[PDB]
C-alpha cells in the first residue's frame, strides 16, 4: 500500500476515527422486494393545476433524482479512497464546523446504490444524477490511479442503466483532494498545478465512463465552491498572497480554467473516437433577484449585481463573450486574476449544456447606506454585490410579506417562489445560450423540523415538499409549452436524505426517508416521491 496515503488518513483520523457502516458489502436485490404500499388515493387526486392537463415533456426529457458523492456515499475509507477537505474538517471540527456529524457513512449508497435503484425504478425514475469522488480515482489527487475506485463507479453505471436510469456525471462536487489542499493550497494555487491535476483526474473519468454516460457537468455550483475556500479548512493553507476574501476569487479562476482545459480534453476524446459523443457544462446556481421596488434604479442595479456575482462571474466567461461581467472586474480588480486570450480560447464556448440548481428566486434591496458607499468598502458585510443580504430583505417584499413559502430556518435561503421560473429561465436562456438547451439540475425542500419528528406516519406525508416539487414540475412544463424553452430535464434535489454539508443529516432533502437509527439504514418514500411519481406518470411521453 502506498505510505503518503497512511500518512494523510493518520492526519484526518488523529482525533478520532472513521467509523465504519454496518454493511459494507455490495447489497444484492431480491427479485421478491416488496415496496411499501402506496399513500391513500386521495392524498395526490386532483392535485395538480388544471392549467397542465394533458401536458408532457418532450420526448427523452430526463426526469430524475440527484445525489453527490460525498453526501450519499459513505465508504469514506473504502476500497483505497483517500481523504478530501471534508473529512479532514469533519474529524477536526466537527462540534463547530459540522454540527456533530461527519461524513464517513452518510446513507451508506456506496454499498447500497443497487437497492437506491430499485427504488428508484419503482418510481418511473428515468435519470440519476452522480458525482464521482475524485479521491477515489486519485486518492492522493494526483499521481497513482486507484483502479478499484475506477471499477467501482463501472457498476454504478451499469447498475443505474440496468435499472432503467440513464447516468449524469458530475466530475467534481466540492470534494477537495486533502492532499492538493496540504502541498499547494488546491484551488488557491497561485501557479497551475490544481489545472493540470483537475484535467488529469477529469481526462481519466472521461475515459472510463463516456460510453456509457454521455451528460457530464465538470463542476457543480462553482460560485458557492469557492465561496467556502473562504473558510476551513481551506484557509489553513492559503499561499503566499492570498487570504480568505481574494481565495474566493483565486479559486474561480482556477475552477474556469479546470473547466476549460477539461472540457477541451473531452471534445479531443469524442473527436478521436476514444469515447461515444456527449455534452458537456456546469451546474451554476442562484438566480437574477426581482427588484424589491419595480422600476426602482437602485433595486434594478444591486439585482443585476447579484446575477453577475452569482451567475455571470462563470457563466459569461463560458457561455456569454468570454471575460468576466464588467460590474465584477470594476469591484474586485486585481483579487480576480484577468483571464488571458489563451484562457479564452479554452472557457469560451466550453458550455453545450446549460444547467441551473433553480431552488429559488430573491428580492433585491440596494444598500441602505447606499450601494456606490458599499461598492469601495471592502468591509462593508454587503460587499461585493451591496444588496441587503440578509434575511428579512433577501426573501421580503417592502410589504413585509415573503415572496413565497420558507422551508426549514436552518436553510433560510430556501423559498417556494415557483412562480418565477419561467421568467428565471427565459432570462438564463437568452443571457447564456447553449446550443443542448439548459437542465433543471436541482430543486428540492428541506421540510421544516422533519428532523424532530418521531413517528414515521408524520414524516412520510411531507406536505410543503409535495407542493413545492409539483409547483416546480407545473412551471417547468408551461415553461416548455408556453415559453418554447429548450429544458432538457428536471432532477430533484434528493432521492434519500442524506448529508448537507455543515448542517449534517439534520437537514432532510430527500423524499425518502432514510433511517439513521437502523443499521441498515432503511429506505421509506415520502408522500412526495409518489407525487414526483405520478407528475412523471401523467407527463413523460411513454
Ligand atoms: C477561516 O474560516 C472560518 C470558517 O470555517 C472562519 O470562521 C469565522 O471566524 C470568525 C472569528 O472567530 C467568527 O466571527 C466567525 O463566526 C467564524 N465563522 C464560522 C463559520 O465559524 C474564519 O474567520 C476564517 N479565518 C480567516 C478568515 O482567517
Ligand atoms: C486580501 O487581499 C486583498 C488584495 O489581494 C486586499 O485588498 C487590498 O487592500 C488594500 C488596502 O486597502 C488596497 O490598497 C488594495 O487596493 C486592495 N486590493 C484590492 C481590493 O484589489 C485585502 O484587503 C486583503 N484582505 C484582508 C482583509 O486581508
Ligand atoms: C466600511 O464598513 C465597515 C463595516 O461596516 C465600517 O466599519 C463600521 O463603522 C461604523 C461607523 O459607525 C461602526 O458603527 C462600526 O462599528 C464599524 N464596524 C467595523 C467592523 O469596523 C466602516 O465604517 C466602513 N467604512 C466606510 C464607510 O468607509
Ligand atoms: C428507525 O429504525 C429504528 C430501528 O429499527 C426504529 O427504532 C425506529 O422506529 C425507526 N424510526 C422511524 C421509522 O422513524
Ligand atoms: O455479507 C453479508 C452482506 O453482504 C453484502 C450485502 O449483500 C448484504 O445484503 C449482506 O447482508
Ligand atoms: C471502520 O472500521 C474498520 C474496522 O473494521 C476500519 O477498517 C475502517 O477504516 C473504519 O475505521
Ligand atoms: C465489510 O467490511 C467490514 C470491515 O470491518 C467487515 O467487518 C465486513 O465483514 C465486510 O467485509
Amino acid at each position: 500500500g502506498t505510505a503518503e496515503l497512511d500518512a494523510l488518513w493518520n492526519l484526518v483520523e488523529a482525533q478520532y476515527p472513521v467509523q465504519t457502516a454496518a454493511v459494507t458489502t455490495l447489497v444484492t436485490v431480491p427479485d421478491d422486494y416488496k415496496f411499501e404500499a402506496d399513500p391513500p388515493s386521495y392524498a395526490l387526486a386532483g392535485y395538480e393545476t388544471s392549467e397542465i392537463a394533458g401536458l408532457k415533456f418532450p420526448k427523452g426529457f430526463k426526469f430524475g433524482v440527484a445525489g453527490a458523492a460525498i453526501q450519499v456515499e459513505g465508504a469514506a475509507k473504502a476500497e483505497g479512497r483517500g481523504p478530501s477537505t471534508w473529512d479532514y474538517l469533519c474529524h477536526h471540527y466537527a462540534s463547530t464546523q459540522c454540527n456533530n456529524y461527519d461524513p464517513d457513512i452518510t446513507t451508506n449508497h456506496y454499498y447500497l446504490y443497487p437497492l437506491d435503484f430499485a427504488r428508484l425504478q419503482h418510481l418511473g425514475i428515468n435519470t440519476y444524477s452522480f458525482s464521482i469522488s475524485w479521491t477515489r480515482i486519485y486518492p492522493l489527487g494526483a499521481g497513482y490511479v486507484n483502479e478499484a475506485g475506477l471499477a467501482h463507479y463501472d457498476a454504478v453505471i451499469h447498475s443505474a442503466k440496468k435499472y432503467g436510469l440513464e447516468p449524469v456525471g458530475t466530475v467534481f462536487h466540492w470534494d477537495t483532494p486533502l492532499s492538493l489542499m496540504l502541498k499547494y493550497g488546491a484551488w488557491q494555487d497561485t501557479g497551475d498545478q490544481i489545472v493540470k491535476d483537475f484535467v488529469t483526474y477529469a481526462t481519466t473519468v472521461f475515459k472510463r465512463y463516456g460510453n456509457e454516460v454521455k451528460t457530464w457537468f465538470t463542476f457543480n455550483e462553482p460560485r458557492v465552491f469557492c465561496s467556502q475556500n473562504s473558510g476551513l479548512p481551506y484557509n489553513l493553507t492559503y499561499p503566499e498572497g492570498i487570504n480568505s476574501t481574494s481565495a474566493v476569487f483565486r479559486c474561480t479562476y482556477n475552477v474556469l480554467k479546470a473547466h476549460g482545459h477539461a472540457v477541451k480534453v473531452y471534445r479531443d476524446l469524442v473527436a478521436s473516437g476514444t469515447i461515444a459523443a456527449g455534452e458537456i457544462g456546469f451546474k451554476s446556481d442562484d438566480n437574477y433577484p426581482i427588484p424589491a421596488r419595480p422600476g426602482n434604479a437602485d433595486d434594478e442595479e444591486s439585482a443585476k449585481r447579484h446575477e453577475a456575482f452569482r451567475i455571470g462571474i462563470f457563466a459569461q466567461p463560458v457561455y456569454g463573450n468570454g471575460d468576466y461581467p464588467d460590474v465584477v472586474k470594476e469591484t474586485v480588480g486585481d483579487m480576480l486574476p484577468a483571464l488571458t486570450d489563451e484562457d479564452k480560447g479554452y472557457i469560451k464556448g466550453s458550455g453545450d449544456i446549460f444547467a441551473i440548481d433553480g431552488y429559488r428566486t430573491d428580492i433585491s434591496h440596494a444598500a441602505l447606506n447606499g450601494i456606490a458607499n458599499c461598492i469601495r468598502n471592502q468591509s462593508d458585510p454587503n460587499w461585493p454585490v451591496c444588496e441587503e443580504g440578509s434575511d428579512p430583505f433577501a426573501h421580503v417584499y417592502p410589504s413585509g410579506f415573503a415572496i413565497g413559502q420558507s422551508a426549514d430556518p436552518l436553510s433560510s435561503w430556501l423559498v417556494n417562489s415557483a412562480p418565477f421560473i419561467r421568467d428565471q429561465l427565459k432570462f438564463l436562456t437568452q443571457t447564456y445560450p447553449a446550443k443542448g438547451g439548459i437542465y433543471f439540475s436541482e430543486f428540492g425542500w428541506a421540510e421544516d423540523a422533519e428532523y424532530d419528528r418521531q413517528l414515521l406516519y408524520q414524516i412520510t406525508w411531507d406536505g410543503l415538499r409535495t407542493q413545492y416539487l409539483t409547483d416546480y414540475l407545473s412551471q417547468l412544463l408551461l415553461a416548455v409549452h408556453k415559453d418554447g424553452i429548450n429544458l432538457r430535464g428536471a432532477l430533484t434535489w434528493s432521492f434519500v436524505d442524506n448529508w448537507e454539508w455543515g448542517l449534517g443529516m439534520q437537514q432532510k432533502f430527500g423524499f425518502q426517508f432514510v433511517n439513521q437509527s437502523d443499521p441498515d439504514l432503511t429506505r421509506t418514500f415520502k408522500l412526495s416521491a409518489h407525487a414526483y411519481a405520478q407528475f412523471g406518470r401523467n407527463h413523460l411521453h411513454h
